[PDB]
């Protein structure tokens, strides 16, 4: 599986047939048909206290992993029950400016998303939490083009030692509250992993205000490889899914 024309996004249901479930991820999200949802709390975040391990380039992206034997970093409250602990976090974006996030709002297009995933400590591990459909929940940060992110430098100067498929970096001290926006207003859904195997285990948050990256930032994250060091070089470059049918499913709003 990956991105390109032989083995993109629409031949993954051959080895993956849940690819066109119902209720696949990402989607577009139409603001007028949204539900304003009064019910919902506000979401809880505890990263004080997170603890990031590592940075690798996994051949479709770039994860940066956290240690999750305790609830050092997690997220609770919104339309989630119990305690989700964070994981990992997952970059996606394109080859251009105007492409490169999975999920869209009113059919706009951001530069790139950012996933950070957590898993329902009730299963015990993320293996158990991926077999329930209340197993994960991800928080969807849309990237615009517009002034540096300080916060994300940490992440772009370490990139060159990464370059190539399957090489990993030690990435220590590394403060995820860094890559938050100033809002907390979010929609929510019940969806999918975004890439295989493409699981129907999550409950979606994507934050309305997206984080604003400079040029430079997002250009180093287009000089990754999708290839093995030593093999012809491929630009990891559209990483992301095209929207999927809502289906039936309902998007709500907690603003
Ligand atoms: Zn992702």
């Amino acid at each position: 599986w990956g991105y390109g024309k032989h083995n993109g996004p629409e031949h993954w249901h051959k080895d993956f047939p849940i690819a066109k479930g119902e209720r696949q991820s990402p989607v577009d999200i139409d603001t007028h048909t949204a539900k304003y949802d009064p019910s919902l709390k506000p979401l809880s975040v505890s990263y004080d206290q997170a603890t990031s391990l590592r940075i690798l380039n996994n051949g479709h992206a770039f994860n940066v992993e956290f240690d999750d034997s305790q609830d050092k970093a997690v997220l609770k409250g919104g339309p989630l029950d119990g305690t989700y602990r964070l994981i990992q976090f997952c970059f996606h974006w394109g080859s251009l400016d105007g492409q490169g996030s999975e999920h869209t709002v009113d059919k706009k297009k951001y530069a790139a998303e950012l996933h950070l995933v957590h898993w329902n400590t009730k299963y015990g591990d993320f293996g158990k939490a991926v077999q329930q459909p209340d197993g994960l929940a991800v928080l969807g940060i849309f990237l615009k083009v517009g002034s540096a992110k300080p916060g994300l430098q940490k992440v772009v100067d370490v990139l060159d030692s990464i370059k190539t498929k399957g090489k990993s970096a030690d990435f220590t001290n590394f403060d995820p509250r860094g890559l938050l926006p100033e809002s907390l207003d979010y929609w929510t859904y019940p969806g999918s992993l975004t890439t295989p195997p493409l699981l129907e285990c999550v409950t979606w948050i994507v934050l309305k205000e997206p984080i604003s990256v400079s040029s430079e930032q997002v250009l180093k994250f287009r000089k990754l490889n999708f290839n093995g060091e030593g093999e012809p070089e491929e630009l990891m470059v559209d990483n992301w899914r095209p929207a999927q049918p809502l289906k039936n499913r309902q998007i709500k709003a907690s603003f």
